[PDB]
């Protein structure tokens, strides 16, 4: 590896209309220093394969606002309307992937993986196709998402996604010791990790740089062979998007919510509801919460002096984490998740993010606030992909009339039907 | 994760017939003690996926052994005469697959991926399939390998290989916190990460157990998630396979390749020939090796008080690892090989192709231990692939000819070919082409010995040697 003084001499030669991997996730491990040397060279008609697009002044926003991407590969794309004004003008070119699937394909483009098969995506516009990755000007579609393959294995249906590389990567790191190998803060490893591994020149900014044998050989989570330009940051700007700091009809589906939860379960909660049904979970119980960015073991919001740039949860929000928690990459987070090894999963054109890919798994419940049960304000209806819905659970004081008149389609009735049951402490 | 006192009572509901997942690299980062609770239970009937089957006497040999497996799938099965005999009477079943392949089919059987493309394997039996798996007791074939699907991809050929998931994985490990968490020493780690993602169930076997927040969050190996079952292992017999202490035609060779060496280098060099010549590396320049097991940084070999059974080349030989060194799961360490990362990648062999196709793992009949990964090595295009070899076999026969003789190791991934007598540059459209010669012989000498035709480099000169 090569070190550089001078972040703008380490990304010089990127010529124009080249494709570049950078890592980030929201405003969580975003290479400032290497975004802004780009806003120097000017370099343009770039093909920027980022998770999100940061926001409007900050991360990859910045690089939007001097119209210097002409393409965007990501997940999500919300909380910034600059981009959705260059994208509905359509001066801007974006193709909605979902994030496992991103991961897994930047991944695959490092480990010499040029496809590989998924269920993410599988009866969704990523498999029919026809998504427009580009509008005209006025608001006809001018390029449209291209179908992906659809292939059986074991019974079940799976997409076929192909790898992807870039000719340079952008990646923000922790330390980096002298012979060149890295290490990653927290959850601001995401996708900085496997961004890494898939580009022919690879640009690595640190906020310090160690001597070798400052990191024990098993604990280097970038070894120095993937990390081709070094860079030591000069400023760092440790922006935080979401400040979450800590001193009904929504209360109904909250209190029932919290019933879903088993000792030793894990579990991958929504922000909304159903991160908001967790505060009712016994002492007694013990649930682990996993994030999509990388994290096992999420904690409570932080207090004012707890709160840290480097530790955020898939909402955006600063997050604090319980002991014996871990962190993990972006590629890993979506193994765990599409591997099924996710217990529960809660939830209730920006982009899907990593809705798609924490559906995925039949091993993995899905309740909704694809799907095995719903709970709302009204009623609790179990699903079964060969029998349709079936109230099981109704608000004392409704009657199964009162569902219908709301419900849209049919559904059969338990002959256990119960009235909704409610967290008691 | 549950923890457990007894190890036999993690692993006790084990049906017969069941898929097991069994870590280790040699005889690195075995499960001893969940391989004796086996021995215990004496479940039989298992289809074992483990990269090797250790010795004999130790390691998965001791379920061969006690004949409770009924199928391997591994990538090298050498060094365990048991496995060899039960094999050849046609009591064993095994399904030889290449290391990367292997590791990575593992990897996409715990991360929700049935199938994958991969190069490993292309212009290979891995491909054409009719090996046997299983031999009839009275020397027929039982059952016979199945072909690989073809596809091409940015202008390559790639084959399809599937997921490989196990009931459960028996792992061995260095640490778990009491909260599940667990690490690997050194290179240890191998194929024990990622199985631990592969199976319903996984039980893990550690030397110790510490208090959570003994780990930094960012440094756990594996996260409780994967830990269904724990256990601290009873005993832990440190055993070494190959002890190897530190205090000519072949020396050409090695002199030579020597000078293949650039500074800043990064190269996975084969035991022999290619591992004897980084001896003779300029002090000034600086080279990293890269082993398959995972590592990143090979150093000499150990002084008898360095020997560390946790820590052994590809070669199974004890080493050790110089300062900046970094350790990393099989898994990572193919893809790393397979993503051609790794700038220079020197090996030996017995047979090359005037367009860069190499034999160098098996022999039809008289050795067919398994290609390791050697697939994987020579499967990037990124890479440069140097074979060091003695120019003629026996009877003087030709070494580098038209055709493999012998099984393919990989579709011309070959680039240069270093012998006594002479120097070859390799092109895939162009061929074969001597640049340079050995003072003192003459084309025509090469021509004698070499297999087929030629071209001459207008700038041939006498080969180099290494010194000051
Ligand atoms: C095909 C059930 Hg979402
Ligand atoms: C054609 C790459 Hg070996």
């Amino acid at each position: 590896t090569k070190f550089y003084t001078d972040a703008v001499e380490a990304v010089k030669d990127i010529p124009n209309g080249a494709t570049v991997l950078v890592g980030g996730f929201g405003l969580c491990g975003i290479p400032e220093n290497l975004i802004g040397a780009l806003l120097k060279t000017g370099v343009k008609e770039l093909t920027a394969v980022s998770n999100n697009a940061g926001v409007d002044n900050f991360g990859l926003g910045l690089l939007l606002q001097s119209k210097q991407i002409k393409r965007m590969i990501s997940s999500y794309v919300g909380e910034n309307a600059e981009f959705e004004r260059q994208y509905l003008a359509g001066e801007l070119e974006v193709e909605l992937t979902p994030q496992g699937t991103l991961a897994e394909r930047i991944r695959a483009g490092g480990a010499g993986v040029p496809a590989f098969y998924t269920s993410t995506g599988y009866g969704t516009l990523v498999q029919e196709g026809g998504s427009p990755i580009k509008y005209n000007k006025d608001g006809s579609i001018a390029i449209a998402s291209k179908p992906r393959e659809v292939r059986e294995f074991n019974g079940q249906h799976f997409i076929l996604e192909e790898a992807i590389r870039g000719d340079f990567a952008l990646v923000k790191a922790w330390k980096a010791d002298q012979a060149g190998n890295v290490t990653f803060r927290k959850s601001a490893r995401n996708f900085n990790l496997p961004m890494c591994k898939a580009a022919e020149t690879t640009v690595v900014e640190v906020e310090e740089i160690v001597d070798i044998g400052s990191f024990a050989p098993e604990d280097i989570h970038i070894p120095k062979i993937y990390v081709h330009r070094l860079v030591k940051g000069e400023k760092y700007e440790k922006r935080i998007e979401r400040l979450s700091v800590r001193k009904n009809v929504r209360e109904r589906i909250i209190k029932r919510a919290a019933l879903e939860f088993e000792d030793g379960m894990y579990a991958n909660l929504g922000i909304g509801i159903p991160l908001l049904a967790s505060n009712f979970i016994s002492p007694n119980m013990t649930v682990h919460l996993q994030s999509e960015n990388g994290i096992l073991g999420l904690g409570p919001y932080p207090l004012q002096n707890e709160v840290d740039a480097d530790l955020i949860n898939a909402g955006k929000e600063t997050v604090t984490v319980l002991p014996g928690a871990s962190y993990f990459s972006s590629d890993e987070s979506f193994a765990m998740i599409r591997g099924g090894h996710v217990n529960l999963t809660m939830l209730g054109v920006k982009g899907m993010g990593g809705a798609m890919d924490l559906v995925s798994s039949a091993k993995t419940k899905v309740v909704v606030t694809c799907v095995n049960r719903i709970i709302t304000e009204k009623a609790v209806f179990d699903v079964d992909r060969k029998k349709g819905l079936t109230l099981i659970e109704l608000w004392e004081g409704l009657t199964v009339d009162d569902i219908k008149k709301s419900t849209g389609c049919d559904f059969a009735v338990s002959p256990k039907l119960i009235p909704m049951q409610q967290v008691t402490t």
